[PDB]
């Protein structure tokens, strides 16, 4: 298959432990994810420092992002946002979130800013229907914030040659000159200093992302110890897989899907098993909380007692479910809502400004 | 020397005639500035396209800009300065003022921000000293206004690709990818979109240069195709000399007059180091005259002099032999010094506010051109 312990040598990566499990529950006096607990986020870079950090000082952020698509948000988009959520609620601290619309501008020849300000706007209202808490959020656009980033980046920029740009990225001579120094803007906010209005100066900050970016990631770290500030930590996850193969529009689940595309997708394009290949199985690890439902479904459909069409109907109730609360959510949000998530003067967040 | 009208033939630029001079003091009700009448600025693009403009809506703005400099500024560097104070008040109109700390510290790997900040301070202060009209000026540094900028800058690198930048200004993959995007930050306000506080969308710009820089700012106007905005339009001077030759630009300290330089030091600069356009002797002086294209006082006096007859009749009495050297070069001498000590007595009455002021968007009277 994958073999994801290969890939942590290979990358030079750290294991999970469950040692680590045992003191994210004592730190945050509470469970740790599923997400932790099934090893769906399984490898990190720095982790006992930033436990170590939290535990002297109760502060840190936690630090992700998304390029606004051109098509509807799918599940797998908001599997990184379930877990911030989880962070940001279980450790009490703040959570930004960086919409690179200039990044989406700069890579796609055809599309305006304008354009692409109305796909941001409907990403930002999914990404706040995962149940985000509105006090220990800040969403923001890079197109509006780039003068807060800019210091920042102008330092980053200059510690990154070209030669390293384009190796990391794998750009070439015909792309414009915007692709080649975006990277620096997603590093930026990995640096408190970026966050004046609610952050102290060199606060460490976690930012979970695919094991598949970690290559990408590294500039970041490298660029800290240039910058001589923290290194951003790194929690991995897994490949979601898609409903075809563990290893189209029939490949996801998007957010805008009714219940009866949802039954028809996982029925006919969701691949059956063996509990590593049933992509139902393997969905139910992401989407059902309670470990007794998941281990007595998981022991009844390897022994055979369960067939096919049962666990895959158990599934589609538990995504119908989601989607169903996800499109409630997202219907009710009103323009003060969603502004509000956007203030980076809550007092909330202003908390951690001298800690 | 300088054979400037086959310079202008090379380039595609075009003369500024004895028409549009007339153009320009009709419609400003006002003598056209010394600069412009002895052809020291003497050639544009698109000039009649502002001319026209501003006759039927009488709005433009004026795009200036300086990289803060690790030593003192000198004479030559605020030319450009006396040039755009002419201009803000003679067709009352906004001077936008890019200071390019941005730009320093990418491109000079020792210097930090903190200390470019503080080259930065110096420079406007010499840069308001020459009597901007407050009222009429916005500065900026690209580190604080660089979100402004960024919207206009995107779309400026999405236009350009690396080939391109890498071609045009001579980068190698060892650069650093700051200097690599950097010259869509220096393209950017030349589109009035960047200043939303103060200006109208698509309002024209003009952009005063040195004809060395005409080839670098075809980008600029090239670029303003592509986005569909008006190009930026652009008025050419000649290379202002150094005090040794007229053929060579600005230890070599004696080659300009910095503006912290005392009476003293302007007096034995000129004395010893400034070229003498006359005879070695009195006598031959008397009987061949002075030559006017290579005296540099005379040069200068081009320059700082603003009395047509006065440097008329100087020119008469020097190209005759009837004023010999040391009395030209004397004039020059209290002239520059004049120059020197005004400028040194305004900047230290600066005050903090008076500072402030410039550097603010929202001034009542650059908001008039909003919606202009």
């Amino acid at each position: 298959g994958i073999n994801y312990n290969k890939l942590i040598k290979e990358f030079g990566c750290s294991k999970i432990t469950e040692n680590h499990i045992k003191r994210i529950e004592k730190l945050t006096n509470s469970k740790a994810h599923h997400f932790i607990r099934r090893g769906i986020f399984f490898s990190h870079r720095d982790l006992d420092f930033l436990l170590n950090y939290y535990e002297q000082h109760k502060c840190f952020y936690i630090y992700t992002g998304r390029g606004p698509s051109s098509l509807s948000m799918h599940l797998g988009h908001l599997i990184p946002f379930y877990f911030c959520k989880y962070l940001q609620e279980a450790f009490n601290v703040p959570l930004v979130i960086q919409l690179s619309d200039d990044e989406k501008y700069l890579f796609n020849q055809n599309y305006s800013l304008e354009y692409i300000n109305t796909l941001t706007n409907e990403n930002v209202k999914d990404i706040i229907s995962v149940g985000l808490n509105p006090e220990l959020t800040f969403i923001f656009k890079n197109t509006e914030y780039a003068g807060y980033l800019y210091p920042t980046v102008l330092s980053i920029h200059k510690k990154t040659t070209l030669n390293q740009s384009m190796n990391v990225f794998g750009f070439n001579h015909s792309d414009n000159i915007g692709k080649i120094s975006y990277p620096s803007f997603q590093i930026a906010p990995c640096f408190s200093q970026c966050f004046p209005n609610f952050l102290g100066k060199n606060i460490p900050c976690l930012v979970p992302q695919g094991i598949d970016q970690d290559p990408y990631f590294r500039l970041s770290r490298d660029i800290a110890v240039k910058m001589a500030l923290h290194k951003p930590v790194v929690v991995h996850s897994v490949f979601m897989p898609g409903l075809q193969g563990v290893n189209h529009n029939n490949s996801v689940i998007f957010l805008t899907d009714t219940p009866e595309q949802i039954k028809n997708k996982i029925n006919k394009y969701a691949f059956s098993g063996n509990l590593d290949k049933d992509i139902s199985y393997q969905y139910l690890r992401y989407l059902l909380e309670d470990d007794n439902k998941l281990n007595e479904i998981g022991e009844k459909y390897k022994k055979g007692e369960m067939l096919s069409g049962e666990i895959k109907k158990i599934l589609i109730d538990v995504l119908t479910e989601l989607v169903l609360k996800h499109q409630e959510k997202k219907k009710s949000l009103t323009d003060e809502e969603i502004s509000y998530f956007f203030d980076p003067n809550k007092p909330s967040l202003q908390k951690f400004k001298n800690m």
